[PDB]
RNA sequence: AACAAA
């Protein structure tokens, strides 16, 4: 199947409309207070539109992170926070 | 849904 880095665990989900200031380090902080994130996928490569993958502990913590920043009213736009 | 750009 199609993936990221060798990180093949069912533990990822998705992330979008990142802000114009988004760090590799903010997944180490507020996604880890959710679910301590144990790997970041920031794909914000030339080639096409900007993106990221980010890989749980659980994907039961997952959830709680999914419905905690999924679909949040921002600045014109609204955070993508789900899985495939 | 800013969904593999490994």
């Amino acid at each position: 199947v199609i993936r990221g880095p060798a990180g093949n665990n069912d533990c990822r989900i998705y992330v979008g409309n990142l802000p114009p200031d988004i760090r590799t380090k903010d997944i180490e902080d507020v996604f880890s207070k959710y679910g301590a994130i144990r790997d970041i996928d920031l794909k914000n490569r030339r080639g096409g539109p900007p993106f990221a993958f980010v890989e749980f502990e659980d994907p039961r913590d997952a959830e709680d992170a999914v419905s905690g920043r999924d679909g949040y009213d921002y600045d014109g736009y609204r955070l993508r926070v789900e899985f495939p």
